[PDB]
């Protein structure tokens, strides 16, 4: 009906046991996005890295794959500092309380307009969400965000297509149109997905040994008493580290050390230059954020892998060129315990075969792939960062977890596509074969609610000492963290990660 | 199942080209002085954009062009060639990895 | 017990929050992730009921003379007390209290 609500607002969180069932709703704004038009979207050289060739769509998308567009900041603080891990189960969407509104400047209800919204349940759309886009729905409830327009890149030759280029039209797909008296709500559940290390461990993967037991194991000490020799030393606690161990520290893959202290770094631009990328097609692309390492070793705060890390902006910080100011610089330190850090080598394998005339020499390893008995933590995920990503659909992956961090999923949560109907203005009375170009200028509003049930993984630890937890500073400040200012802007004035708990390895 | 399929998208542009990330990358480190210039990833930076996958693993082969004459005069089909080691013995990595050709 | 006078809970009526929720104006064709920050003009009337139910104590008392009772005054004035004047204005002219019956200590 017109006159009647098809939903009402739900905002909350309950814990209950091992699950915490997070709900958000939001006031969404959906414009006509290209004049209802598909248009075939490109870049050529620009420099190659960046050409594309795809297709903008009339349609809009919603996106909820940031963790504060479920999570209160005082919500994420209780899953980081009480449970050990957590992983979505299910979620339900829903989308009520529509308005198509008329615009000619007057504003007034289009009652027979309608909006169509389908989800791409079978995942036959390129899937856009993953790539860490804005317009999710914000982390304030009171805020009303805009829907993002949908669109999708295939393959490109420069700023060409090739033959195997697809074209998707969204109104090939079943929608459902609603008027302002109609809803639409799905269901989703989550695939079994392993939950993410809500913690640091306690202990370093070169430290797990007995510091007060030798060795029975030896090893080679040393090779001169002077003359050649073979000396054999048990491991013990004062060398620890020529110990025999099981296990090695995570893959590598080196970055270039960036000091957030501008003095200490190199007077160039090298950004992209010293950038660590990958190449694919005669394209390069950066690694950004890359595999999981360490941000810095101990004491080293101030350096940072020039595109390992994942960067926020802080509030109204600028899209191009934002001071260090401006943006929030995460820390993977916690994983220094298990993963190399990102700055650094993996470490020192032979380079040659040393004889009695040619002394041994060694070579640096910039680049470790997977080896056998390797062990690491994934990236951490974080209040304002993304939630899952959808694995790609291939033969093969190495750990498919997302490397901006959270759940691989093979069956993400589908896109939630959605467009305004178009509505044609008066055609003319003789009749045309063109198709029509003139639409009354229309935009529908309306409220999105999503529900996700979070599985915990409770933390069972005999640690005797007070943990490191997330904690509010206790000190008086001008404004409230993670509240409105004066004006009423919601901040986030910090990257909340999620390890803050301790485990032993 | 064997992928009787090729992709119609690339890895490294998965993402939406109309839409901002919110997430930044080091975009400059020089005014000229030193500095830090953060920029978001977006339609036009899309090399520099965060992305959740890497291309697969690679050995890299020699490349040979069917036109002879771009090709070095010399026989180097096995001396350049893409081998592994086995107990002192030199195989050809034939064909190897999967890699685009 | 409320210093202002009343009755003090633990569990007082709770607050009705009402809010108009907001109806954005015409997003621009592109998108912005800037919140909206222009609404359609809008404001809300309606009905308001509250039903309460008193429970009362009952003077159970054996005075003999008659008590101190609130009453209006008999004398004539240019208006009713507890009622509108000419340009339809309430007013209260006094505050009334509540203690007029009478106990023994």
């Amino acid at each position: 009906g017109v006159g009647s609500s098809s939903g009402n607002w739900h905002c909350d969180s309950t814990w209950l046991g091992d699950r915490v069932i997070t709900t958000s709703t939001r006031t969404w704004a959906l414009p006509t996005y290209n004049n209802h038009l598909y248009k075939q979207i490109s870049n050529g050289t620009a420099t190659n890295d960046n050409t594309y060739f795809g297709y903008s769509t009339p349609w809009g998308y919603f996106d909820f794959n940031r963790f504060h567009c479920h999570f209160s900041p005082r919500d994420w603080q209780r899953l980081i500092n009480n449970n050990w891990g957590f992983r979505p189960k299910r979620l339900s969407f829903k989308l009520f309380n529509i308005q198509v509104k008329e615009v000619t400047k007057t504003i007034a209800n289009n009652l027979t307009s309608t909006i169509q919204v389908f989800t791409d349940s079978e995942y036959q759309l390129p899937y856009v969400l993953g790539s860490a886009h804005q317009g999710c729905l914000p982390p304030f409830p009171a805020d009303v965000f805009m829907i993002p327009q949908y669109g999708y890149l295939t393959l490109n030759n420069g700023s060409q297509a090739v033959g195997r280029s697809s074209f998707y039209c969204l109104e090939y797909f079943p929608s459902q149109m609603l008027r302002t008296g109609n809803n639409f709500q799905f269901t989703y559940t989550f695939e079994d997905v392993p939950f993410h290390s809500s913690y640091a461990h306690s202990q370093s993967l070169d430290r797990l040994m007995n510091p007060l037991i030798d060795q029975y194991l030896y090893y080679l000490s040393r090779t001169q008493t002077n003359t050649q020799t073979l000396g054999f030393s048990q491991g013990g606690p004062n060398t620890m580290a020529n110990q025999a161990k099981n296990w090695l520290p995570g893959p590598c893959y080196r970055q270039q050390r960036v000091s957030t202290t501008t003095g200490q770094n190199n007077n160039s631009n090298f950004a992209w230059t010293a950038g660590t990328k990958y190449h694919l097609n005669g394209r390069n692309s950066l690694a950004n954020p890359g595999i999981a390492m360490a941000t810095h070793k101990d004491d080293e705060e101030r350096f940072f892998p020039s595109n390992g890390i994942l960067i926020f902006g802080k509030q109204n910080a600028a899209r191009d060129n934002a001071d260090y100011s401006d943006v929030m610089l995460t820390s993977e330190e916690e994983i220094k315990t298990t993963n190399p850090v990102a700055t650094e080598e993996y470490g020192i394998v032979a380079d040659n075969l040393q004889q009695q005339n040619t002394a041994p020499q060694i070579g640096t390893v910039n680049s470790q792939g997977a080896l056998p008995g390797m062990v690491w933590q994934n990236r951490d995920v974080y209040l304002q960062g993304p939630i899952w990503a959808k694995i790609p659909h291939t033969d093969g992956n190495f750990h498919p977890s997302p490397l901006m961090g959270g759940f691989g999923l093979k069956h993400p949560p589908p896109q939630i596509l959605i467009k305004n109907t178009p509505v044609p203005a008066d055609p003319p009375t003789t009749f045309n074969q063109s198709k029509l170009n003139s639409f009354i200028t229309q935009y529908s509003t309306g409220q999105v609610s999503v529900e996700i049930e979070w599985e915990l993984q409770k933390e069972n630890s005999k640690r005797w000492n007070p943990e490191i937890q997330y904690t509010s500073n206790y000190y008086k400040s001008t404004s409230v963290d993670f509240a409105v200012n004066t004006e009423g802007v919601y901040s986030e004035p910090r990257p909340i990660g999620t390890r803050y708990l301790t485990r032993n390895l």
